[PDB]
């Protein structure tokens, strides 16, 4: 039987694994899934049939606590970080917290089969304030081309994967590499969509135009996106497929798109006029949006929505970190030759995560 421990199941690729592991028609199904993060049980997480598990995985005592009892799991699907002012902070926080997981896991879990880890486009560009500084490989990045030569909390994790994984005779594992992720999350540290909607929001409520906060390169230049679903997919097809195993991957959508085309879907579907690239004007969200928690009450309010702190729904910093640089290109080659043909239409993804934000009363 096929049970799953999702680390980080509130969070924008945790909760689309919680949708689609329980459903009939996935492979190695029918799927038992244990789900954890730290807060209780957000509202929009419930129409899951999974077991939530509250747990702080910084935390080696509640952690042999809270899993040590979990006997039961086959695969891991670990989809979480903390963010810490500096790389070396980050490599510190991330590896104690992935090892304190695996270090409960393996030992008490003698049915164990495959460790899923997370990671990011960052393992090619950098950690993030050294993105657009350092020499880098050039895109498309492709999996197995050298590590750059700085601190990176990825490759940190992945070294620690690996010793992790040889204390168990046919443990294997998998590494999985998206871009910017569209999907669903309104407790995600790192959630362009969610917040895109809520600035869309704001900009129709206080009747100004959709001013694009970002760079010329971001407007007018190639981007690609990992659709949540499409990396849960993902997830899922390395942790049960042999011809998958002992590899990284990345996962992008298989398509490219340009914010320019992207800006008008979001405006349309906001009821908001359609701004532009001003070759000015440097605009930022974390500017533009300081102090607008009473307007964004006032928008909760007027729209009957489900009571959100403005900070959580809104990762401004994220967005302005996203929309202010280029995006360089992955390759899905290594994933189609190995038997993932997944894709996703970008512009129609971006359509249906807007749309779920407002499904569940996040946004208008
Ligand atoms: N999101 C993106 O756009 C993006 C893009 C590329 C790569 N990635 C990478 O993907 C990986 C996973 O991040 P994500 O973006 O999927 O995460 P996320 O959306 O921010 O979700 C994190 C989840 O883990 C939980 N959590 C946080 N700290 C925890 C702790 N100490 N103990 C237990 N649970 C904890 C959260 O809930 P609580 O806070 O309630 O505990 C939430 O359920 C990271 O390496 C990130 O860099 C993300
Ligand atoms: C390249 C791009 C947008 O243009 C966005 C990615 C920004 C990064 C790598 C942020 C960290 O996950
Ligand atoms: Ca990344
Ligand atoms: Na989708």
């Amino acid at each position: 039987s096929s049970v799953a421990l999702i680390v980080g199941v509130t969070g924008i690729v945790g909760n689309s694994l919680a949708e689609i592991l329980p459903l009939a028609d996935t492979p190695s199904g029918p799927w038992k899934v244990y789900g954890v993060a730290r807060r209780p049980r957000p509202a929009w997480n419930e129409d899951n049939p999974i077991n939530y598990i509250r747990c702080d995985i910084s935390d080696p005592k509640d952690t042999q606590e809270k899993l040590s009892p979990l006997t039961d799991i086959t695969h891991v699907f670990y989809v979480t970080w903390a963010n810490r002012s500096t790389e070396v902070e980050r490599c510190e926080a991330n590896g104690k917290m992935l090892k304190n997981v695996l270090d409960v896991v393996i030992p008490n879990c003698p049915d164990l089969k495959h460790i899923s880890l997370q990671t990011g486009r960052k393992h090619y560009v950098g950690p993030f304030e050294l993105i657009g500084k350092i020499e880098t490989h050039d895109p498309p990045f492709t999996e197995d081309l050298p590590r750059l030569k700085f601190d990176n909390f990825y490759y940190t994790q992945e070294d620690l994967l690996f010793e992790e994984v040889e204390k168990k005779e046919g443990l294997t594992w998998s590494v999985h590499r998206p871009g910017n992720i569209f999907g669903f999350s309104p407790y995600s540290m790192m959630n362009l969509v969610g917040t895109l909607c809520v600035y869309a929001a704001i900009c129709k409520h206080e009747g100004k135009v959709l001013r694009f906060p970002g760079c010329k390169a971001a407007w007018d230049g190639y981007s690609d996106c990992s659709d949540a679903d499409l990396i849960a997919e993902h997830h899922i097809w390395a942790a049960v497929d042999p011809y998958a195993k002992n590899e990284a991957f990345n996962v992008s959508n298989g398509d490219v798109f340009k914010w320019k085309h992207f800006w008008k879907v979001l405006a349309e579907q906001f009821g908001v006029e359609c701004g532009e690239y001003e070759e000015g004007e440097n605009l930022k969200l974390q500017d533009l949006m300081k102090g607008k928690e009473p307007v964004w009450e006032e928008i909760v309010r007027e729209n009957g929505l489900a009571s959100t702190n403005l900070e959580d729904v809104a990762v401004w910093w994220f967005s302005d970190a996203v929309l202010d640089i280029p995006c360089p290109l992955d390759s899905m080659n290594k994933s189609k030759e190995h038997g993932f043909l997944g894709f996703r239409n970008s512009k129609n993804s971006f359509i249906s995560w807007i749309d779920k934000a407002k499904a569940y009363k996040i946004v208008p």
